[PDB]
């Protein structure tokens, strides 16, 4: 694999989305993988639905949080929207995947990779966006505006986001917080640094959907 990867000079990563109040970061972090991997796999950048996701994943919680995991089953289940078809609104509400008509995608499977392991997470990203977890209640995350970012953080994992590039000394990370966080959305993690977890905790729980 190599030294880097950026998904968004590939095409493959859609705008910056903001989840508002709603603790539905699990949603749109594997919203991004599925974007990501129907590009890899078809060519064509579409937006899919982080409210169907919310509605409608009867394992997660809504607004109250929940599992990429559980949203990237959903989408290799039944399938999902085009976000223009099932926009965000920030509340959850009754499932309606069934009034929108067919879904616009649909995965073949999801797959975890390896937790605690820096890189079996490269590896992954170098194949595709990941949804991974990280800390994201401390104020130094919070605050982050720029650079690499080092902590501090602990390892309570807290908030889902998608991994979309890395290079060698960090994993570039697509926040669901607006363009106005960060590196434009995105925050660069310090890697390399020896300690399982990841810093902030990155390599806790890693997931990926499959598509043939
Ligand atoms: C993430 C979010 O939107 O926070 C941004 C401020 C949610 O709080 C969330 O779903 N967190 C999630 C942690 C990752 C996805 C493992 C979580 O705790 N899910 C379990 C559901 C419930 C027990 C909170």
């Amino acid at each position: 694999i190599p030294e880097y990867v950026d998904w968004r000079q590939k095409g493959a990563v859609t705008p910056v989305k903001n989840q508002g109040s709603c603790g539905s970061c699990w949603a749109f972090s594997a919203v991004v993988t599925i974007e990501g991997i129907i590009k890899i796999r078809t060519g064509n950048l579409n937006e899919y639905s982080e409210q169907e996701l919310l509605d409608c994943d009867r394992r997660s919680y809504g607004c109250n949080g929940g599992y990429p995991w559980s949203a990237l089953q959903l989408v290799a289940q039944y399938g999902i929207h085009y976000r223009n078809t099932y926009p965000y609104e920030g509340v959850q509400r009754y499932c309606r995947s069934r009034e929108k008509g067919p879904y616009a995608a649909k995965t073949d499977g999801v797959r975890q990779v390896q937790p605690y392991n820096e890189g079996a997470l490269l590896y992954s990203i170098a194949n595709q966006p990941v949804s991974v977890v990280l800390e994201a209640a401390g104020k130094d995350f919070q605050l982050y505006r720029g650079g690499i970012f080092v902590g501090p953080c602990g390892n309570k994992v807290d908030h889902a986001v998608a991994a979309v590039g890395y290079g060698p000394n960090y994993i570039l990370i697509k926040n669901s917080w607006g363009t106005g966080w960060g590196e434009n959305g995105y925050i660069r993690i310090k890697r390399g640094t020896g300690n399982s977890y990841g810093v902030c905790g990155l390599y806790t729980s890693s997931f990926y959907p499959v598509k043939n």
